[PDB]
């Protein structure tokens, strides 16, 4: 078809933190606009490659799959996001590198069947270096391993599965199990409950990468859902309950939750619907779909029914 030109892939990222409160729940409107403008290439790259992967997954559109690889290869050859990370106000640049690597590795995992040998070495070396850089960021103990740590596993996991890297797979499993072990008996995640009016949003947002990592483990013949089975169900059930009634999150966080319907990354329910011992609790969240998130590989509603990786045409 017609593959659009990819934006430049700079090695450096200068994202700007836009929060004004200690709980990171009140947004500075100007810093948000400044950050959105500076990270627009990273978001545009993520949205396009997931869009191309979605079109390839529909079948009879290998051109779209090659277009995603064209975009991934261009950023791989320019060393995108492997340069200097800025630290304006907070570590927003490191977070964008984690999120954008996830989107890139998810797009590669879905379209890898069409990659040329040069594209394979370019992109996989790039995805492996991004994995090492994002992992090294967490060697500092001051960096709190909240949902940011869980989202880091997305890129590492998708790179591990796409390249059959056993050590990267074990690294991902360590991140996944760290999130599962952090769930309290009542189903809470303490660092997400500390977000006041966004406590429910960030319990939702922490579940998304954990579900996606467990779903990618199935591509490797492993059932990560059985690890400490019951904890993920309690967390996911609280999120579904919170969208019906936020009274639990109001009490435990000490703040009245914002009112917002499930969207984007909330589409982990499309996968988790299929695994829960009580799937009907997620009927209301499912009805709010379909769900799309480039940071999770694109159309979650379609991937939950068709599989994450389309079958390569013969």
């Amino acid at each position: 078809n017609d593959c659009p030109a990819p934006p430049p892939g700079s090695p450096d990222i200068r994202a700007i933190g836009y929060y004004t409160d200690a709980a990171r729940s009140v947004i500075d409107p100007r810093l948000k606009t400044q950050n959105d403008a500076a990270v627009k290439p990273l978001n545009a790259f993520a949205a396009h490659v997931a869009k191309f992967a979605d079109a390839y997954a529909k079948g009879a559109d290998e051109a779209a799959g090659r277009c995603a690889l064209t975009w991934l290869d261009a950023w791989a050859r320019s060393g995108a996001m492997l340069g200097r990370m800025a630290h304006v106000n907070n570590d927003q640049s490191d977070y964008m590198r984690q999120w954008t690597h996830g989107a890139a590795a998810m797009a590669y995992l879905r379209t890898q069947a069409l990659a040329s040998e040069q594209q394979r070495t370019d992109i996989e070396t790039w995805l492996k270096r991004l994995s090492a850089a994002n992992l090294a960021y967490w060697d500092n103990p001051k960096h709190k391993r909240n949902n940011h740590y869980y989202w880091t596993g997305v890129g590492i996991m998708a790179t591990a599965v796409a390249t059959r890297d056993d050590t990267l797979l074990n690294t991902a499993q360590g991140i996944y199990r760290a999130g599962i072990d952090a769930i309290e008996p009542d189903g809470r995640l303490p660092m997400e409950m500390a977000r006041k009016r966004l406590a429910l949003h960030y319990h939702d947002y922490a579940t998304a990468p954990l579900v996606l990592m467990a779903e990618m483990a199935r591509l490797q013949g492993e059932d990560w859902y059985t690890y400490r089975q019951g904890a993920l169900e309690r967390l996911a059930a609280r999120v579904a309950d919170g969208y019906r009634d936020p009274s639990w999150f109001n009490t435990q966080s000490g703040a009245v939750q914002e009112t917002a319907t499930p969207k984007a990354s909330s589409g982990w329910v499309e996968f988790y619907r299929l695994r829960s011992p009580d799937p009907m609790r997620f009927d209301a969240m499912h009805a709010a779909g379909p769900f799309q998130d480039p940071r999770m590989g694109g159309n979650l509603t379609l991937m939950a029914q068709e599989g994450i990786v389309p079958l390569p045409q013969q």
